[PDB]
């Protein structure tokens, strides 16, 4: 047998696989349980431990995807088949995976721990885009990711039940961590030294476990990547995830908390998701029904409120977003958009997308958006309506929650960098209006232009490898540098453009836009 | 003996004029003929009544006194605040108007341009030098007509509701001199059917209001809006707002000691002019800049609604207009009242004074409203810089009281029948006695308009001498055709949104009125003070 493909953990042994990069062997350990699996009365409960288990557990491949919505949008199609499951789907999901170098790291080791992103209705750590084997093999790093629940199964809330306590993915995720601390040294990483990263919902979970105390002692670096917890889409109040969830028991039959939760847990996973989109309150993209809620336990206040009110001096952060945010979703409900042709949209479908991007504000409101994302000049220009309503949806859901975070962190003892990921992947599937659309950036942090049956040009494998010396050099030293990468400030708004070329530094992230959503739009919804 | 061509019949009478020089020739001039009986006394806030035949010869020889008004005293002696003030001794007995015409008189019909002067509807005066008509009249060939019209307390004080001081009297004394036009203008040469009003700052929003006043749409033909529009937010007052103003103005000089309207009018028609005046800013609900005490009131009389809905709802069809802006329509007002400000230094303020300028500049609005403005006006990459926030707040000022106000009347106008003609003024006067960071300061296009250039005993350039002509040939060939062209002046469109730069270099093409800062002040802001 080979040696360094066992391990003893915690629970019990494990055995793992050795893995080819062309840059050499890794050793990797897939599908490692860290919870019971939360079956049947353990459904919407938090996770607990995994008890010991005699033998030797087989860590040598990928564990089920839990239980999530499939997208249907365009069959086969690749741009939305590599976020969809690659296994089987089950409720039995709670697993976590280490990569780790060939041989075994003798010495401590910076640990990278990633949570996928997805909008908390779907994920998995096992796809394609998060294959771990080429970050440790080039960086020398450890290398975690775990499946946490999704949908109902992991953020259903009734708030004040114990049956549906919400919150429980988020759980999941701390429960890893927790496994992290306890086991990552015997596969020779360091749990003094771990950096968080995510994307997405995944960059909004990272944010979460730094605005909730007892996550906080679980890492000591967080990367955000097109992802924020204080946007307007990762979580919900009490109130409206309670009808949320309530109007899920009534579209599947069911009926008290106790008695709703006990009918919940009766029905077959797949139902649950089968109503699942049906609980928003209106036509929307951008927004999913069941997202961590701010109830006091996990998150004592709103993400907002936490933010301006941490001193957050000790802390360095990673952030970033794309060139284009907003255009991804566009076809998912914006009258005019999809894939297929230009989406070259018209003043009304311009301006019945608005009420779409921005769901749940008054007329008034929405007018605010239109003035402000209007050229009076060429109102009614197809091409530019198309780029603006990108704007809207991007700017309000990812740009400037990210320029708020990076602002008051700065401003309150956190060293910030920041940077806007403008390349174009060659390899691109989905059309060119969509620019640089939202999760294109993964790839490039996780190496996969490095992998030869792959179509990446030699430019773009150089270029890789820049991303992972930058998230490297953060996670071991909290910074990205050693044409410099300068911190972000409150006054300055420095950021790095990272493309092809040399670093550029620029100056404001769509400071103008953001001023509109972060400090305007908050003074008129009140008033 | 005597002269046949300073010699004109009008209805009420025989007058005698004087033979002007001027650079290019002679010029005829009747100045200071009476066409209102002297609202003194018990016609104090009445409305003007014609003045009555007289026999014998009333010598039309020189400019009559400047109506009763308050004198600014901010720069005592400088040339950039003395060149408004009264030039005439102030006095009550005021309603006089003003003709030139070429020498000899026209032997055809001439077209005739009416000019009202601006002044906030608290100031101003027909004589005033850079209103002087003879260079118009030599240069183009046209009649020229001026009038006064009565400002301050007594010109617009209004109760509405009573008949003794029912408001917009001033305005009624600009109406029966357009009357008088249509009576009298003949027997100077002028053609009673070509009558151009053009006017600026509130004289602008005077001819405004005549086209929106049926009573007065048939006196003209074509109008000139300089600097202003009659649906501003300073133009007019609305009847709660008119009353609280009068009534307290009343009591601040002993009146009564509200009440009895005619009792109210009657003690307040006992006091002496000066007294009036003295109190006339005591009445603004805040500290301001661009707002005046007493001005035109919706009284659905003179106007039967806003001039916005009177815009919005109208048929402009066969009409012609021409309008326009300077480069820094808010700066000259910022040294009124904006904290920082000053023309002896360089006025670069702090953001917390940028800050209290919002208020001052967009007074009595809400507090959600001043965070929109600031919003929009304030370069988040440099939130701080005095300099941004100096062009900024005169931008706020420029934008909310003159460029938004007289873009939406274009756009509006054009939309619904009118052909329209917009301009930018862009020259900075060598002789211009005001600071460099003001710009172009608002009121300074109206000297290039009327020839003053040409005037020898002043100091302009040879190009700025040429830069007049050509201005006074647009103004006249927009008075003669209603179209300033013979490179080319397109209409303004709502679409398109075409105007002209006027500067020394050729006419060029611009497209947009602040078309974004406008879209707030008139699109957004009404939606956001309605809720
Ligand atoms: C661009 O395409 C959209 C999407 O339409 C779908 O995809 C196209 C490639 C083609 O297969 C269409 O037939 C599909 O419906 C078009 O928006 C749709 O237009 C039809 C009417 O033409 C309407 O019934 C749908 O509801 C529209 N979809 C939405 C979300 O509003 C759009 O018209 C196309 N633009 C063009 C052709 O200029
Ligand atoms: C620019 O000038 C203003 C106006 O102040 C007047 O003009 C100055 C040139 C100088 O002669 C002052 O003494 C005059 O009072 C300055 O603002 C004033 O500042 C003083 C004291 O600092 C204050 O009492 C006044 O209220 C201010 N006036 C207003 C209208 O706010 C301003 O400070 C000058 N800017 C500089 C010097 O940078
Ligand atoms: C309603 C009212 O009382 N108005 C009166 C008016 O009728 C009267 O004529 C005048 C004094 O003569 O005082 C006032
Ligand atoms: C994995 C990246 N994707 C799919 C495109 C998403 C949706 N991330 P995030 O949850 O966006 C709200
Ligand atoms: C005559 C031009 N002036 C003086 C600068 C004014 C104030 N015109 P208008 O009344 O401006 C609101």
């Amino acid at each position: 047998e080979d040696a360094e493909l066992l391990v003893t953990v915690r629970g019990g042994r494990l055995r793992g696989i050795r893995l080819k990069t062309p840059g050499g062997p890794v050793s990797a350990f897939l599908g490692i349980p860290f919870a019971e699996p939360p079956m049947g009365p353990r459904r919407f409960l938090p996770p607990e431990p995994k008890q010991p288990w005699s033998g030797v557990v087989d860590a040598t491949t990928f564990q089920s995807v839990c239980y999530q919505y499939v997208d249907t949008l365009y069959p086969g199609f690749e741009g939305t088949e590599m976020w969809n499951p690659n296994r089987e789907l089950s409720e039995d999901c709670l697993y976590l995976n280490v990569w780790t170098p060939y041989p075994r790291p003798t010495s401590p080791t910076p640990v990278l721990v990633w949570i996928y992103g997805g909008g908390f209705y779907s994920g998995a750590s096992s796809l394609d885009v998060y294959d771990g084997r080429f970050l440790v093999q080039a960086e020398r790093t450890v290398l975690v990711s775990m499946n946490y629940r999704v949908g109902a199964f992991g953020f259903l809330a009734l708030p004040g039940s114990r049956e549906a306590p919400g919150n429980v993915g988020l759980l999941d995720q701390r429960l890893a961590l927790q496994w992290v601390q306890e086991n990552v040294a015997a596969f020779g990483g360091d749990p003094t030294s771990v950096t968080l990263f995510g994307e997405s919902a995944g960059a909004a979970s990272v944010g979460m476990h730094l605005l909730s105390p007892p996550s906080r002692g679980l890492f000591h670096r967080a990367v955000l990547q097109s992802g924020a917890p204080n946007g307007p889409w990762a979580t919900v109040g009490m109130g409206e995830a309670r009808r949320r969830a309530t109007q899920l028991a009534h579209l599947v039959g069911c009926p008290n908390d106790t008695e709703l939760v006990a009918c919940l847990r009766t029905r077959p996973a797949q139902v649950l998701v089968n109503h699942e989109w049906h609980v928003l309150p209106q036509e929307s993209v951008f927004r999913f029904s069941f997202v961590p809620v701010v109830d006091g336990d996990f998150l004592s206040d709103t993400p907002e409120a936490l933010i301006n009110a941490g001193d957050f001096h000790g802390l360095q952060v990673l952030v970033g977003v794309v060139k284009d945010e907003g255009s991804y979703f566009l076809v998912y409900g914006a009258p005019g958009f999809s894939k297929d042709n230009e989406s070259l949209i018209s003043r009304a479908e311009f301006l019945a997308g608005v009420r779409v991007g921005v769901p749940q504000v008054s007329d008034l409101a929405a007018e605010a958006v239109v003035l402000h994302y209007t050229d009076w000049l060429h109102p009614e220009d197809p091409a530019r309506l198309r780029e603006a309503l990108s704007d809207v949806v991007g700017d309000h859901n990812v740009v400037c929650p990210v320029a708020q975070l990076a602002g008051r962190l700065a401003a309150q003892g956190a060293r910030v960098y920041a940077y806007v990921f403008e390349h174009r992947a060659s390899t691109l599937s989905w059309p060119l209006w969509m620019g640089v659309p939202h999760g294109y950036e993964i790839e490039f942090i996780f190496g996969i232009p490095l992998d030869p049956s792959r179509n990446y040009t030699a430019e773009e494998k150089i270029f890789a490898q820049r991303l992972m010396r930058y998230w490297a050099n953060f996670a071991r030293t909290g910074d990205p540098n050693e044409p410099q990468w300068p911190p972000y400030t409150a006054g300055a708004q420095q950021y790095v453009s990272l493309d092809l070329r040399p670093l550029e530094v620029r100056r404001g992230l769509r400071a103008q836009a953001c001023a509109f959503w972060n400090r305007f739009l908050p003074k008129l919804l009140s008033a």
